[PDB]
RNA sequence: AAUCCAUUGCACGGAU
RNA sequence: AAUCCAUUGCACGGAU
RNA sequence: AAUCCAUUGCACGGAU
């Protein structure tokens, strides 16, 4: 989805990277754009190669996506959209 | 030839998912690109040489420039948009 | 590196393109983002398929990276990062 | 309309 | 853990 | 010069 959101959806991630390293790496890269509330990574069948970065502010999310769109990350260009719906911690 | 990087009122988008029909492509493109400025037109055609392609015409060059810097590589119907500036002025702009 | 720098690092370049045409073609793409101080290309084994574009202003390098990330050059998407270290002409 | 073949194309095609 | 196979997936797998 | 093999490499090769 193209509708600005607090959360960015990243896919095409290198699946060899384990959750802890991926979370640390995504936080170091994306922290620059503003305060990150959380990064949700899962390694199960439907969730690998994927991350949700939840920014406190939409303006940080918009800036992260526009700057990091296509950035080569562990040999794969990041594909970044806005999450299709609000992440739970944002919804409350 | 190289990607065209000389700012222009019009951005040229290729590598569009060709399964998307004209009406929906224009409607989706408007929804995405209207956040960068006022859009005068969006030219889509589904002929052989025109498929996979759109011209989005902004009233001001500054909007084209923001649109290109922002939406480059956006995953749009599972294919990253490829954006340049239009080689030459659109007719709407020329008059 | 993901940190803005005066210098952009490009790889996944079509190794068939020769130095002069690669350098001329990179100026024609990237010069439109602001003044380029230098474009460094070598075709030696460790250096081929790569270029460093040194901009005068960091805003120019940032606009160039964001705007041309993944854009096909001689049938290959350009992979653009910021240089890990300042180019010598900058330092 | 749909499925398939082909098309990465800078403007103001073919098959069932 | 690792290795191989499969998976491009919008959330709060299989084999040694 | 051309072509083949190898190389995805963060700087200031082999081969006909
Ligand atoms: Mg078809």
């Amino acid at each position: 989805e193209t509708r600005p959101n607090h959360t960015i959806y990243i896919n095409n991630l290198n699946e060899k990277i384990k959750k802890d390293e991926l979370k640390k790496s995504l936080h170091a890269i994306f922290s620059r754009f503003g305060q990150i509330l959380d990064i949700l990574v899962s390694r199960s069948l439907k969730m690998r190669g994927q991350a949700w970065v939840i920014f406190k502010e939409v303006s940080s999310a918009t800036n992260a996506l526009r700057s990091m769109q296509g950035f080569p990350f562990y040999d794969k260009p990041m594909r970044i959209q806005y999450a299709k719906t609000d992440s739970d911690i944002i919804a409350k």
